[PDB]
Order: C-alpha cells, then sequence, then structure tokens
C-alpha cells in the first residue's frame, strides 16, 4: 500500500483539533504540523490531524506520514507513544537460514531438561530497497551464529515464537555495530539471544534465570505474541 492509504487505514480524522501536543512534532494539534516544512505528501495537509483507531492517541496525520517514512515501510504503523502496533511489524533482515538442532545435555541453571540450539546464518550482500544504502554491499562478520534455549515448556514457546519473528524478518536487521562500529553490516534486532552456554567465557550466557521472561518481553515489543 501507498504511505498515504497505510495512515489513512489506521486513523480516524478529527473534525476539529484538540488543544494537546502532536508528541511527534511538539506542536499543538490545532496548528500546522511541525514536520510540515520537510514534508510533502498528496491527500494529507500539514492541519489533517487523526487519532489511532485501537489506542485513540491523536497527531498530525502528516507526522505520521513522516514517521512511517523514516521506518520501513511494510504496511505497519506503530504508535510513538503507546507503541501499540497496526498490522503486521517486519524488518530489514536479509536473507539468511535458521537451523534448530536438540541435545540432551544440560544448559547452566536448567538441569531438568534437554537445550536447543538455534544457529544463524546470513551472508553478505547487495542491500535492498529497505536498507541504510540500497544497491551497495553489506557485510555480515560471525556467522554461523549460535543461540542456546532450556528445552523446557517456555523455551520451546520461546522457540516457536523466535521462528515467527525470524519469518517476519525481525532477528537481523543492516546497521552499525555496537561492538565495532563497522556500517552497513549485518547485526542483532532488538530480540537478545545467548550466544554462550556458560557465561564465564564473556561475561554473558548461563545461568540467567530472567532470560526467558526477557526474551518473550522482547517478542513482544515487536508484535510477536502468543496469539
Ligand atoms: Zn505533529
Ligand atoms: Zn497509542
Amino acid at each position: 500500500p501507498e504511505p498515504e492509504q497505510v495512515i489513512k487505514n489506521y486513523t480516524e480524522e478529527l473534525k476539529v483539533p484538540p488543544d494537546e501536543d502532536c508528541i511527534i512534532c511538539m506542536e499543538k494539534l490545532s496548528t500546522a504540523s511541525g514536520y510540515s516544512d520537510v514534508t510533502d505528501s498528496k491527500a494529507i495537509g500539514s492541519l489533517a490531524v487523526g487519532h489511532l483507531t485501537k489506542c485513540s492517541h491523536a497527531f498530525h496525520l502528516l507526522c505520521l506520514l513522516a514517521m512511517y517514512c523514516n521506518g520501513n515501510k511494510d504496511g505497519s504503523l506503530q504508535c510513538p507513544s503507546c507503541k501499540t502496533i497496526y498490522g503486521e511489524k517486519t524488518g530489514t533482515q536479509p536473507q539468511g537460514k535458521m537451523e534448530v538442532l536438540r541435545f540432551q545435555m544440560s544448559l547452566p541453571g536448567h538441569e531438568d531438561c534437554g537445550t536447543i540450539l538455534i544457529v544463524y546464518s546470513i551472508p553478505h550482500g547487495i542491500q535492498g530497497p529497505e536498507h541504510p544504502n540500497p544497491g551497495k554491499p553489506f557485510t555480515a562478520r560471525g556467522f554461523p551464529r549460535q543461540c542456546y534455549l532450556p528445552d523446557n515448556a517456555q523455551g520451546r514457546k520461546v522457540l516457536e515464537l523466535l521462528k515467527v519473528a525470524w519469518k517476519r524478518r525481525l532477528i537481523f536487521t543492516v546497521g552499525t555495530s555496537s561492538t565495532t562500529g563497522e556500517t552497513d553490516t549485518v547485526v542483532w534486532n532488538e530480540i537478545h539471544h545467548k550466544t554462550e552456554m556458560d557465561r564465564n567465557i564473556t561475561g554473558h550466557g548461563y545461568p540467567d534465570p530472567n532470560y526467558l521472561q526477557n526474551v518473550l518481553a522482547e517478542l513482544a515489543a515487536q508484535g510477536v505474541t502468543e496469539d
């Protein structure tokens, strides 16, 4: 869908604008969109105002359009105030593969069950239209990347949700490495994984009693919920 149709699809226009601020541009809703000076459109003027259809938060429609055009344009929208997701949120994960293995040995802190191994393999390539620099190379460092879950009821639920996030292209993105500063490289995208069975190697791994709770919250923040 066209960007302006996304905004209209998920908003109900307000006849008279309230006094409160648009928190995207921090101008009153009754005045022109604060991003009217750098955002052009066809069917959305600088005065148009609406509220999202599920959380009733209100914005200049032209600010919502500018927000949407700064992200990847997959037809989904996320409310900047309450983070409610409209449509199916997807991401810019490059092509690769995701392999799942299991073994009977226990992770530290999960002596009562076996272990799930997830192996992600993403090669280098050419950036697509959704990426920072379309048509330019991107690198991919340190693949295959191996990740571990306990093979209990909660870990198996995380596994199934990770498969959804993978299908929605949400696990990796192309950006700059927080570790090395390198730009235009494949990096993790907001869903943290355990890459060490033993946290003594790097400081991060198992045991970690809060990990499954925390990764479930990260999946949910990206619209990947138990439903
Ligand atoms: Zn605004
Ligand atoms: Zn909202």
